[PDB]
C-alpha cells in the first residue's frame, strides 16, 4: 500500500476539497452493494458516527476468512492490504478501520491503523447471522480542509444507487443529529 | 515496508523495553560507520536531541542520489524504502525521518513520515562538503513504555564499535543535558 500512501490523490481524488473524503464512503458502499446483491434479503446500512467515522454493514455472505495459501494471512486481510479503486485504498488512507465478518456461524474481527493490521483476523464469537461491517476513520494526515461527512452528499448518491440496484434496501443514519433515510427500490 | 510495520518487534527487537528503540540508533550508526570508513576524515556524530530524536552524521562520500534504473526513484529512496536489518526498517518505524546528503557539490534533502516520502529527493543548495545525515523521530505508535533514549545504552555500544572500527572517530552528544563523549581508537 505504500504506492497509495505516497500519492493518495492519484487513488482517491482530491484530498483537500471533500471529494476524495466522500469517495472513501462510496468505494466501501460499492463493495457492500456487491455483497448484498449476492443474497436474498439484501440490506446495507450506512451510518455516520458522531466521532467522524462511517460504518457500512451488509447482510451478505461475509468476506472470505480462510488463510490465503500464498499470502499466508486471511483472505480478508489480503483484500484489505493488497492493491472501483478497491477497499485497500480506503484502508490505507484511514487512521483506523474496524472489520467485522459474520460467516459460518462465527464472528471475525480485525483492526487496522493506516492500513496496518493490529493483529490477525480473529474468531471472537458465535453468530447466526452473516455479513460484513467496515467502519473507517479517515486519516486526518491525508484529508485536510474538509474532514467531516456531509449527510446530503451521501443521501443524494445512495438514492441514485437504489434505482440501479433492485431489491437492495439501503438505510442511512446520521448519529450526529438523528437524521435517517431509507432507499429501497423494488423494480424488476 | 508494510511487513515491518505489521510486526516491528520481529525486525527491530522488543518495542516495549527499550531494546528496539536503541536498536534503531544502532542500525543507522552501522551505515554511518561504513560511510565514514570510505572517506578521508572518518568521523561520525551521534546526537540525542531534546525532542527525543537522534541524528547521525558522517563525513563520508554521501549516499548515491541518482535515479535507480529499475526502481525509478533516487537510489537513496530505494535504500530507505525497500527491505544488519537495513535503514528501511528504521524509516518504517519512525514517525519522521530527515535525510540530508552532501555529494558532488550539492546538498540533497528528503523527508519521510512513517516510511513514506513526502517528496522526491531534491537538490536544495551547493556545498563543498560530503556526507550523509539521518535524523529520526521514533514512532510513539510503535515504541511504548521506554520511549526516551538512554545515553549510557548508546555510549556503551559506540565504545565497543570504536575498538572494532579503529581510525573512525565517534562523537556522542546529548542535547538534553549537555553530556558528551568521544570514542576514538
Ligand atoms: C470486499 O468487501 C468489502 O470491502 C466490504 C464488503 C461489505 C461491506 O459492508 C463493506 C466493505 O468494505
Ligand atoms: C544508506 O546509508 C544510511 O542509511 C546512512 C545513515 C546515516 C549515515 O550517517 C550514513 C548513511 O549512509
Ligand atoms: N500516524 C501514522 N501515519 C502512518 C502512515 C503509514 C503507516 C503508519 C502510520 N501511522
Amino acid at each position: 500500500l505504500d504506492a497509495v500512501r505516497k500519492r493518495p490523490g492519484m487513488y482517491i481524488g482530491d484530498t483537500d476539497d471533500g471529494t476524495g473524503l466522500h469517495h472513501m464512503v462510496f468505494e466501501v458502499v460499492d463493495n457492500a452493494i456487491d455483497e448484498a446483491l449476492a443474497g436474498h434479503c439484501k440490506e446495507i446500512i450506512v451510518t455516520i458516527h458522531a466521532d467522524n467515522s462511517v460504518s457500512v454493514q451488509d447482510d451478505g455472505r461475509g468476506i472470505p476468512t480462510g488463510i490465503h495459501p500464498e499470502e499466508g494471512v486471511s483472505a480478508a486481510e489480503v483484500i484489505m492490504t493488497v492493491l472501483g479503486v478497491g477497499v485497500s485504498v480506503v484502508n490505507a488512507l484511514s487512521q483506523k478501520l474496524e472489520l467485522v465478518i459474520q460467516r459460518e456461524g462465527k464472528i471475525h474481527r480485525q483492526i487496522y491503523e493506516h492500513g496496518v493490521p493490529q493483529a490477525p483476523l480473529a474468531v471472537t464469537g458465535e453468530t447466526e447471522k452473516t455479513g460484513t461491517m467496515v467502519r473507517f476513520w479517515p486519516s486526518l494526515e491525508t484529508f485536510t480542509n474538509v474532514t467531516e461527512f456531509e449527510y446530503e452528499i451521501l443521501a443524494k448518491r445512495l438514492r441514485e444507487l437504489s434505482f440501479l440496484n433492485s431489491g437492495v434496501s439501503i438505510r442511512l443514519r446520521d448519529k450526529r443529529d438523528g437524521k435517517e433515510d431509507h432507499f429501497h427500490y423494488e423494480g424488476g
